């Protein structure tokens, strides 16, 4: 079992693929495709 494409992460349950999607910071993060190569300061 694992939390697909916008489903609750984190204190949920773990993103299905984390390489290819990420686990928002906030009350109720849902995962998220994305695909950085550049991160910057923020």
């Amino acid at each position: 079992d694992c939390a697909k494409e916008g489903e609750v992460c984190s204190w949920g349950k773990k993103c299905c693929d984390l390489d290819n999607f990420y686990c928002p910071m906030e009350f109720i993060p849902h995962c998220k495709k994305y695909k950085p190569y550049v991160p910057v300061t923020t």
